[PDB]
DNA sequence: ATATGTATACCCG
DNA sequence: TCGGGTATACATA
């Protein structure tokens, strides 16, 4: 099925990731196969990878407020 | 105030970071801040759907005759 | 009809 | 609204 996880960041480093254009969706999935596999701490090598990516993220769009009590 | 991100994943590894005991929120923004200081570029998920197909086709064609004349 | 992201009432403090 | 994390309700693609 479809399970919602939401790391309600704001703290530890979320917006830059999305800033940039990924909303973890693969970043997270991928970092859990990784961390799910090896729990714990990895390491690698150079990236050997070139990086020719662009931005302009346009698909995230939400947000409001509205204080009418507090609760109790 | 802080900041709901969420994957609406499940079986994309998420579930099996948090089916050991971490709901990945430390994770996920953490994680992100790496990738999100580093970010050079994503890994473009390749596809593997073929696109050959067959025909091989022949039915047939029969006709008629016709005698006439003139008459006188 | 999904896929994806998000807000929000709740829970305890 | 109070928040992590939730479902659903809702927005958006």
């Amino acid at each position: 099925m479809k399970q919602r996880i939401t790391v309600t960041v704001d703290s530890d480093s979320y917006q830059l990731l999305k800033a940039y254009d990924v909303n973890i969706s693969g970043l997270v999935s991928t970092t859990m196969q990784n961390e799910a596999r090896r729990l714990r701490a990895e390491r690698w090598k150079v990236e050997n990878q070139e990086g020719m990516v662009e931005v302009a993220r346009f698909i995230e769009m939400n947000g409001s407020f509205a204080d009418e009590n507090k609760d109790w």
